[PDB]
C-alpha cells in the first residue's frame, strides 16, 4: 500500500484560514499558533478558550460596535511570536472571505471544521477551483476532502518535534505509539542537547582541522556520523571531544581513514567525559 | 522560536515535479516514491542508480508505459535541463503538488522558484534542496514501524543529525519489541469495540464505552494489543460496568497483561 508523505511546514508568516471555531477548531488552534503563520478565523460563535488564549483582541457580540462591517476583527498588534490569531470574522463562511485585499498574499492552508458536511464539500471543492489543486485543503474528519492528515505529536524538549502517522490504520494506533516514545525519552531523562550541540561542533571544527580537506572528506562526515551514532542521543553531550579528536586523527592519517571504531561499551568507558 | 507544522500528505495519483536528478535527487525519490504519487523528473544527467530502481523502462521525453501507484516507479522523464514549458500540464484543471528542485546552479534554482510561486501562486508548495528561504518545508528523520506507522523528527534550529540519532532511538525501541501483529490487534480491537456496545448500548452510555476502550488499550500498549483476549475482556467489561457503576478502576498491569492476553 501506498504511504504518506511527513512534511514539516515553515509557516512563519504564511496566511492561514481556519473555518469553524469549535472544539476542533481549537485543537486546530493549538496546532497552529506556536509556527508563527497569520491566521484568519472565520466562525460566527466561538469556544470559550479562544479569545482568552489566542485573541484578546475580539469584542465580545454584545458589546455595540458602529463600524460599517462589524463581524471582522484584525489583532491591532500582531506578529509571529504572539501566537495570537490575526484577523478573526464573526459569521459562517461566505465566499468573499477568501479574498485577501492584495493578490500577492495566498492561503497557504485552508481548513474546515464545521458541522455543516455539504457545505464543507462546496467550500473545499471552491477553494479548488479558485486556488487550484496545489491549494492545500484539510476538512476535519472527512479523509476523501483532506490533502494531508494531523497525527499524534510529542516535542522532546523544544527543539525535537516527532509527528505519528497512520496508513489506513485507527488514530488510537498512533496514539500508543506516541506514548511510548514518550515514555521512553521520559524514562531516558535529560539529553542536555545544548552541550551535545557546542560538543558535536568542536568535534566537527577540530576533525576540519585535523581534515586533510577536499576528497576524503566525506570521510570527516562517515567518521562523525558514526561516531555520534555509536554514542547515540543520550550519550552525544557526553563525549570528551579532545580524545575523539585523537582517535581521529589516528584512524584518519596511520589507518587509511579507517571507520571502524572501537566496540559500542568502549567508545563509551574511555571517550566521554 | 517557532514550531513547524508537521503534516503527513496523501499523494496517491498527484503530480509531482522533481528537478535535478543526481544525488539529492536521487533522496527525493526515496521519500516520493512509496508515496503513490506520479511524478515528472526533469534532468539531462540521471545518477545512476535512478533507472534501475524507479525507471526501468527510460531502458527527449519518456513517459513510463505501466504506470501504476504501487510501481514505486517514475511516471515521466525528461532529459533535458529545465524549460519553463515543462510546467505545463496537459489539461489544466490539473496542477503540481509539489514541486521541487535539486541541482547546482543557485540563480536557476531561485528564477524557478519564484516563476513557480508567480504562475501557480504563493499557495504552490515548492523545495529547492539545502536553501532554507526557498522552500515552504522540510524533509527530516523518518522511521516506519511496520508498513502502517510512519514517523517524522523534526529538528527546530538543531542540526539534522539528532533527528537522525532520535530516529534510532526510537527505531531500536521498536526493533526490540518485536512483531506487533497490528493486524491482528486491528480485529481484536474492533471486536473489544463491537462487543461493549453490545453490553451497554443506550445513548448514555457512548463516553463510558470509550473510555473504558481507551484506558483499557493505553494498559495493554500497543505492544500486547494483538494479543488480548476479547472474550475475557469483555466478561470483564460487564463487571466494571453494570456492577461497579461504570468503574475505570482496572485489574493492575500486570495482572491485566497475564489474565487478559491469550
Ligand atoms: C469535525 O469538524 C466538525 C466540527 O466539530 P466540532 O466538534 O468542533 O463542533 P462544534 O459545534 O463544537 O464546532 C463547530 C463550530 O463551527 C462554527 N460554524 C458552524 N457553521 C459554520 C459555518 N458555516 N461557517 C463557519 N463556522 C461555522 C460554529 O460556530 C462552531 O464554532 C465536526 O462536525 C466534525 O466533522
Ligand atoms: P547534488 O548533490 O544532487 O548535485 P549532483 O551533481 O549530484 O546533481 C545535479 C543534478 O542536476 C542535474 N541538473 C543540473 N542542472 C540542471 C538544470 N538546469 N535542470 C535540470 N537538471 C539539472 C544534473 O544533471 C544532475 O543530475
Amino acid at each position: 500500500m501506498v504511504k504518506s508523505l511527513q512534511l514539516a511546514h515553515q509557516l512563519k508568516d504564511k496566511r492561514i484560514l481556519l473555518i469553524g471555531g469549535g472544539e476542533v477548531g481549537l485543537t486546530r488552534l493549538y496546532k497552529l499558533m506556536p509556527t508563527g503563520c497569520k491566521l484568519t478565523l472565520v466562525s460566527p460563535d466561538l469556544h470559550k478558550s479562544i479569545i482568552p488564549k489566542f485573541g484578546k483582541f475580539i469584542q465580545n457580540k454584545d458589546q455595540p460596535d458602529y463600524r460599517e462591517d462589524a463581524k471582522r476583527f484584525i489583532n491591532p498588534n500582531w506578529d509571529p511570536t504572539k501566537n495570537e490569531i490575526y484577523e478573526y470574522i464573526r459569521s459562517d463562511f461566505k465566499d468573499e472571505y477568501l479574498d485577501l485585499e492584495n493578490e500577492n498574499d495566498a492561503w497557504y492552508i485552508i481548513m474546515t471544521c464545521i458541522p455543516d458536511h455539504p457545505e464543507s464539500a462546496r467550500i473545499y471543492h471552491l477553494c479548488k477551483e479558485r486556488f487550484g489543486k496545489q491549494q492545500l485543503v484539510n476538512v476535519a474528519d472527512k479523509p476523501d476532502l483532506c490533502d494531508f492528515y494531523f497525527g499524534a505529536n510529542l516535542e522532546i524538549g523544544d527543539r525535537l518535534q516527532i509527528l505519528i502517522s497512520t496508513n489506513g490504520l485507527s488514530p488510537r494506533f498512533g496514539a500508543l505509539v506516541r506514548d511510548e516514545i514518550r515514555n521512553l525519552f521520559t524514562q531516558m531523562g535529560d539529553l542536555a542537547l545544548e552541550d551535545a550541540v557546542v560538543k558535536l561542533g568542536e568535534l566537527r571544527r577540530g576533525i576540519r582541522l585535523l581534515a586533510p580537506d577536499d576528497k576524503d572528506v566525506k570521510y570527516r562526515m562517515d567518521w562523525a556520523r558514526r561516531c555520534t551514532d555509536l554514542f547515540g542521543i543520550q550519550h552525544c553531550h557526553n563525549i570528551d571531544v579532545k580524545r575523539l579528536l585523537d582517535l581521529f586523527k589516528v584512524m584518519f592519517q596511520e589507518q587509511n581513514c579507517s571507520l571502524q571504531f572501537p566496540p559500542r561499551e568502549r567508545l563509551l568507558s574511555e571517550y566521554c567525559s
